[PDB]
């Protein structure tokens, strides 16, 4: 029971061929052949500057893999946890079931962190490093990561256990042997959304994820963790919110384990980023407080976007404490984040009328009940939500915002400014809005439904038919929709990208393939920018998604198995 | 950290309130309301005869359950199996980290099997049962099942283990104290189509689909082993077809593992229906025999509907032999099968035409090269194939055969018969061969592609875009997806139905979230076939999905968990 064929490269395609025993060639395994047949090998992302992989292989014995921090610092319980973590890696390359032989050269990996006391996320903060793999002595290999800090260094690692490749024909591990790679992500903030208040997610299945977008070097982890539906978010100053809010008592997310999360995620470069939106999808937690509107209002078409209804009452002044005392808790334990997502999506003009309390506010404050004297109060609401933020986390931080009729650019500077406002997009790739947005200088983070969000394509979850945002997208379409395009000359203002995953329909059991591999190709979109298509990274991307099922990742399937044993005869 | 909600009935909505202390009302949990709140309580599927639910609940104790079989038979060993597996289907009521207080009655449940000899699958199989619970004495509860066969019983236990709720307020688990059902399957065939050729599915993720169909009464698991991306099935007579034809070594179906399969489905009333697809639909693994033509021809879509092209050569008379040898091998092994799939879909003309040992093969028997000739060559094929599936399992025995062009009901009688051949629809629900077909007298399987290809929606597997049956089929259209209808007067034609799980972008990874909770709405249809719609299962559905999550099965998210908590608000 040993594999029966082999691999020749032709074309820039691994054609399968049979090992016949009369031939003096040396037989090439899949991945063996794959390395050197593309352009790329088998690295995702693609590296943006230096791309050398040679053209050799070296056999390595995997129990005499050595890695060293050659300088010291701050960062020194990440280096090492970063480097205990490279053998788990590397035994990726290896199928389950299979075990290599223990023979081989040894590797010694040199780890050159240039600024060793530098942790803090940030949108400057420096993520370039450089590789090089050569020969070292007659029976060793010198691999050496040199980056400006831990999360370049910790992208220079990921990189690396990627050029390692296993022999399923001689059951051999083997690793490039002659490499030169320069890299940097071209933006900043490379992101997946997770809702957990639509549905609960497991902490075990958000590490899980976390592990993933470090494979593939996204860096932003942008945690969605209030709505309407649910408040699992332990509040200490507020427990009422959470025991009232959380689908059950169970179904919470502690002080502890969110310091798990966020802990975790900075081990393996990744910004852990609370939402709580406000002022709409607002709701469960919140009874008995008197400081919402419209909690499952009915008809509920009449008063929002989806069920159940419920938005803040802006003219409490208890709200602002309320409101002051979840930022602060938040800030407290998502103490890596940068930056504050404080929402705005979707604010229901028709749910604050329906409050006497609301319009007696707008009345005595000369403001009338038409649709713009509503963008007062929101940013009446919004100001003062703003000013509680900037206590909680202690300091002016960027805060991010949806595009919504608040953002809309022809009256946004009325309300909002450039410099303390990030705004995601989430309208099409092609709507005015982004165009007029970035002419007044708006920062943008790209999440544009139509290529964006990982939840389109599924039946109803109101009804019958499908769900709002279908037909599902394909890698191809998120992998081709490029922020370059969609903001042209005004592109520098564009920080990245994020996938939306909304969880409507989406929770633990089905995270690993709501994500896997579609958030991939926007990894190496935002990472690399590159000026190819998906048919150019076709190839790499099948391999990338039998990557993260070697992880335990339950990624979806994108091709038979036979597409990628016979590259080239799957084709439309 | 306990629950602090409770729930009260209001017009067949469970209404979620507070469980506030002064109150001389015992409170309701979730469960224990939607119990009695719902015509059918949490049974799925619901019962077609006696559906008696009573008013009240009981509290048991767990280790407490006797199962008692009071008639033996031939079918010890799977009683004894059902019986044993009993105590861990109550258990899935329970929550994971949840434990029940062990106080409460004991239960005795009583299994009566009429016919205990009896357990070969069949068409015409006796799946009926009867269940009686009531107090027994001061201190127990007695559980009747009646059936007058394995099967019905096995199926008794399954609504048995349904009629347990855990009351998560007060960590008791409590039964049902007075239920009167009757109940029996609509149609004899209720089936899940799994392609493992196109991916291959490891024999684990096989056994669990196998749990979850037991669970919701499914009763045929349609293997489809080959195709022309790979052979996994381990032929012992004819050894080269799984070497070359394997994704991998270890990416085959041993007889141990086959075997193992087949048992596990016997145990729970699932036949283990084998096809092998012929004359189209083979590629990998015959090289080397010449007994085929057009493996890989290009360009593909000149010559097949998917790559890789590849249909047996009919006129080699070797052929016949490795199919004796294939079929005698497959019915060694899945030895618990009445019925026999020959495939038959997509017989290409023009790849048969480019062979010219083919051409010559017709020239010589008076055939032309016309589209009408090539009818004659597959019957030919069909003829001979057919002898040999026959002299395989020893016995004449019903054959499947997918609609097509041979099974065009114009001239259907001149090639087959409807004794002999059940079709297998995979036309959409209103195409005119159904009618046809039926007034001829054929019957039928319904696996329409328009409600139950499981596969559709998804991106392209080749070039851009999304799958050709795209978009995807939710839960609510194959509920209402009605073979009653789709056959009108001839419906005792219709065996049954089937999802079909195509696996171009499926395998072990994502089998779960394809079939579940789907493959549970065409469980209820073809068991009970309904006149109401999937509006009136849709809060038995939602609990059946959490169940699945409960049995560890991976099953795709419907709605938000609110939406289950408080029933009647998420609408349209
Ligand atoms: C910013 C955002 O996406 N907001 C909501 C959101 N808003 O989008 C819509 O307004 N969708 C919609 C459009 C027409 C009809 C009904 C819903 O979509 C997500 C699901 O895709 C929800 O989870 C979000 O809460
Ligand atoms: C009986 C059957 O469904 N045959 C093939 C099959 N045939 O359907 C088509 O012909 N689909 C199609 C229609 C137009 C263009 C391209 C493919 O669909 C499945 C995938 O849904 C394949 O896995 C099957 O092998």
């Amino acid at each position: 029971e040993d594999v029966v064929w082999r691999w020749s490269c032709d074309n820039g395609k691994c054609v399968k061929l049979k090992n016949d025993p009369r031939s003096s060639e040396p037989a090439l395994s899949l991945e063996a052949c794959k390395m050197f047949c593309n352009e790329y090998g088998l690295l995702w992302p693609r590296p943006t500057g230096e791309a050398d992989l040679g053209n050799f292989l070296s056999k390595i014995n995997l129990n005499s893999i050595e890695v060293k921090i050659l300088k010291k610092g701050a960062t020194d319980d990440l280096m090492e946890a970063a480097a205990k973590r490279f053998k788990e890696q590397v035994s990726l390359a290896i199928p389950r079931g299979s075990t290599p032989k223990l023979t081989g050269k040894a590797v010694d990996v040199y780890l050159v962190n240039e600024n060793p006391n530098e942790k803090a996320f940030s949108l400057e903060m420096d993520e370039s490093y450089g590789l090089r793999v050569s020969p070292s002595g007659a029976d060793r290999v010198n691999a050496t990561i040199t980056a400006n800090s831990f999360f370049g260094m910790r992208h220079g690692l990921e990189t690396l256990s990627q050029l390692f490749v296993f022999d399923d024909i001689r059951d051999h591990l083997l690793m490039v042997r002659d490499v030169n790679i320069s890299d940097k992500p071209v933006y900043p903030y490379r992101g997946i959304l997770l809702d957990t208040a639509r549905n609960y997610y497991s902490i075990e299945s958000i590490k899980r994820t976390i592990e993933a977008m470090a494979a593939v070097k996204l860096n932003t982890f942008h945690w969605h963790i209030t709505d309407s539906q649910s408040f699992p978010f332990v509040t200490t100053k507020r427990p009422n919110l959470y025991k009232f809010g959380a689908l059950s008592p169970q179904k919470v997310y502690t002080k502890a384990a969110i310091r798990e999360v966020v802990r975790f995620g900075l081990e393996r470069g990744v910004r852990v980023l609370p939402e709580f939106d406000a002022p709409a999808h607002v709701g469960e937690g919140w009874q008995d407080t008197d400081l919402t509107v419209c909690f499952k209002a009915e008809p509920w078409k009449s008063y929002c976007v989806e069920p159940p209804c419920g938005q803040l009452n802006p003219t409490k002044d208890e709200l602002y404490q309320y409101l002051e005392d979840i930022y602060s808790d938040m800030a407290e334990v998502f103490d890596t984040t940068d930056i504050f997502h404080m929402g705005g999506d979707e604010v229901s003009e028709a749910c604050w009328n329906s409050s006497d309390s609301i319009q007696n506010f707008m009345m005595q404050n000369r403001w009338d009940l038409d649709k713009e004297s509503f963008l007062k109060l929101w940013n009446y609401f919004q100001q003062k939500a703003q000013d509680k933020a900037y206590k909680a986390f202690g300091k002016k931080l960027p805060l991010i915002l949806w595009t919504s009729t608040l953002t809309n650019y022809k009256h946004i500077d009325d309300y909002l400014n450039k410099d303390d406002y990030i705004i995601q997009v989430w309208t099409t790739g092609v709507d005015p809005q982004i165009k007029g947005l970035l002419e007044k200088g708006y920062r943008l983070i790209m999440s544009n439904y139509d290529a964006l969000y990982f939840d389109c394509g599924y039946g109803a979850w109101v009804g019958a038919g499908n769900n709002w945002c279908s037909p599902y997208i394909g890698w191809q379409k998120v992998y081709d929709n490029s922020p370059a395009v969609i903001a042209l000359e005004h592109r520098d203002q564009v920080l990245g990208g994020e996938a939306a995953l909304w969880s409507e329909q989406s929770d633990t059991s089905t995270l690993d393939g709501r994500l896997w591999p579609r958030a991939a190709a926007l990894a190496e979109r935002l990472w690399a920018e590159p000026a190819t298509s998906w048919q150019d990274a076709e190839y790499r991307m099948l391999h990338i998604r039998e990557r993260l099922v070697r992880m335990g990742i339950q990624a979806e399937s994108l091709q038979p198995e036979w597409c990628y044993q016979n590259e080239g005869y799957c084709y439309s």
